[PDB]
């Protein structure tokens, strides 16, 4: 049963049908379908006029001009809003009323696609595992990334935020015409990692996605992270333009030049784990985010939420901010640590970081052991980084309940050998690949219990998806994930041996040291 052209605001598509064959089901695939026309640098995304014919749905389109790695070159094109689909199919019908389950990219707000990075031929961005598995629909897309995304001045002249409002002509899109391809335009669940966590996380804050969003999922990232909300765009608003040659005096006049400057030369105008280097990011703009984030929840009521984070998610940036906690011949002082909490200062003064450090230390007098110290300054940057606005969140997510259920995870499925000790564990990201079904597109370069942590995530999250109880729903479960609440904020840890035990209680509801 294959779904042939497809009727859409802009005109017709036709991708792909592609028979799964396990027996009986298939999958129709579309790539390349534009939900907003092309984009202008620093120009807000505005709908796409629409075609004549049909499209020809079979191919990715660029990402967003973004940076190399190496940060030297640049790939991609302004030209990049395009979303992508996937239907599940059977005999017996073409599915209709099926979930949508919205993908939203990490990157940092620096880089990303939507088909993001790919291990031989088979994509990490491709909602086909998902999409069958979990019978629901899957839609991945680009948003501008980087300076050409988030560049702004804190004024009405350059507001800023157009990788959010990408994403919200995304969200849009598929609310607009997802029907025709036989979704539930009223069950809509945003997904996203990092970045993308923060994201699915603003999206759901914002009053411009008034009914547009059922449910939604934050993984390691949420609003409330330090490093999502730019507290000063105009500072790298000149830095950018010095570098591609406009003045810095007048910002209606510095918005001027740095809005026709040659896109690329905007886009590598700055170098880029210290969570200071980050800064073309979401920004208080009064308007898409019309306030700080933490006193939006509200916009939230009605829309489930499902937010977690990896056991080891800070190691990643910790080995990066102390070189040392690997490096068993070295050893990190208390110096080094202190002078670490005193640069995620947000109390400037003494007394704060003091009071913080003394926090994180309080049994490092009792076991000073180089393993406690960095086991120490793994944590905090965990915490920092990820962890506390997750648990700040999902307290502000229940208190404003309505209709809306809340629930936390744990993941701490260790994805190699552990290369170090006793840190066992999921480093940031690694989340991904048993969400999208890596462990079952590609099985000879995984051990079967990777396959068995894959099954109940995408069970969870496709259940969540259909249901909004990671419980209920056509797929089966390991263990009953319990709905966090204020009397119990409680949270599932994910692993291959999952149980009774595997629910856990306690998550932080008071926090010393940050909030």
């Amino acid at each position: 049963a294959k779904l042939g052209a497809v009727y859409t605001e802009g005109g017709f598509v036709e991708g792909v049908n592609k028979k799964l064959g396990l027996l009986g089901d298939s999958v129709d695939i579309f790539k390349g379908i534009p939900f907003a026309a092309p984009t202008k640098a620093l120009e807000n995304p505005q709908p796409h006029p629409g075609w004549q014919g049909t499209l020809k749905a079979k191919n990715f389109k660029k990402r967003c001009l973004q940076a190399t790695i190496t940060q030297d070159s640049t790939y991609g094109d302004e030209d990049c809003l395009y979303l992508n689909i996937w239907v599940p199919q059977g005999r017996k019908q073409v599915s209709r009323d099926l979930p949508v389950m919205i993908w939203i990219y990490g990157g940092a707000f620096l880089m990303g696609s939507g088909h993001g990075a790919n291990f031989l031929n088979n994509y990490l961005y491709d909602g086909e595992e998902i999409a069958t598995r979990g019978n629901v629909i899957v839609v991945t897309f680009n948003y501008r990334v980087g300076p050409l995304g988030f560049l702004s001045t804190g004024d009405a002249n350059l507001p800023g935020n157009y990788g959010l409002r990408d994403q919200h002509m995304a969200i849009a899109w598929v609310k607009r015409n997802i029907a025709a391809f036989g979704g539930d335009p009223n069950n809509i669940t945003l997904f996203g990692e990092s970045a993308g966590g923060a994201s699915v996380s603003l999206q759901t804050l914002s009053p411009y996605n008034k009914g547009l969003i059922r449910r939604a999922i934050s993984q390691s990232g949420v609003a409330l992270s330090p490093w999502v909300i730019q507290k000063n765009p105009l500072f790298w608003a000149k830095k950018v333009a010095e570098k591609v040659g406009c003045p810095v005096g007048d910002a209606a006049r510095m918005a001027q030049c740095l809005k026709v400057t040659d896109p690329r030369a905007l886009t590598l105008a700055y170098k880029v784990p210290m969570l200071h280097y980050v800064g073309f990011v979401p920004v208080i703009d009064g308007d898409f985010i019309p306030a700080d984030p933490i006193n939006l929840y509200a916009n939230a009521a009605d829309i489930d939420y499902i937010a977690g984070t990896n056991n080891m998610d800070g190691h990643i940036f910790a080995s990066i901010d102390m070189p040392r906690i690997n490096k068993g011949n070295k050893k990190v002082t208390e110096e080094d640590f202190y002078k670490l909490v005193s640069e995620f200062t947000i109390t400037k003064g003494l007394r704060g970081a003091k009071t913080t450090f003394d926090v994180y230390t309080e049994s490092w007098a009792q076991d000073p052991s180089q393993e406690n110290k960095k086991k120490t300054v793994v944590d905090f940057e965990t915490d920092v980084l990820f962890l506390v606005p997750t648990e700040i969140a999902l307290a502000q997510h229940r208190a404003n309940a309505k209709s809306a259920k809340t629930y936390a995870y744990l993941f701490s499925h260790p994805s190699r050998m552990p290369v170090y000790p006793k840190w066992v564990g999921a480093d940031h990201a690694d989340d991904i690949q048993y969400v999208f079904g890596k462990p079952f597109a590609t099985p000879t370069g995984y051990r079967p219990q990777d396959r068995t942590v894959s099954k109940a995530m995408i069970a969870y999250w496709t259940n969540f998806a259909k249901t909004g109880d990671p419980n209920m729903g056509d797929s089966a479960v390991p263990t009953h994930w319990e709905p966090y609440t204020t009397e119990n904020s409680g949270y599932l840890e994910i692993t291959k041996k999952m149980g009774s035990s595997s629910m856990k209680r306690s998550l932080r509801t008071n926090f010393p040291g940050i909030h």
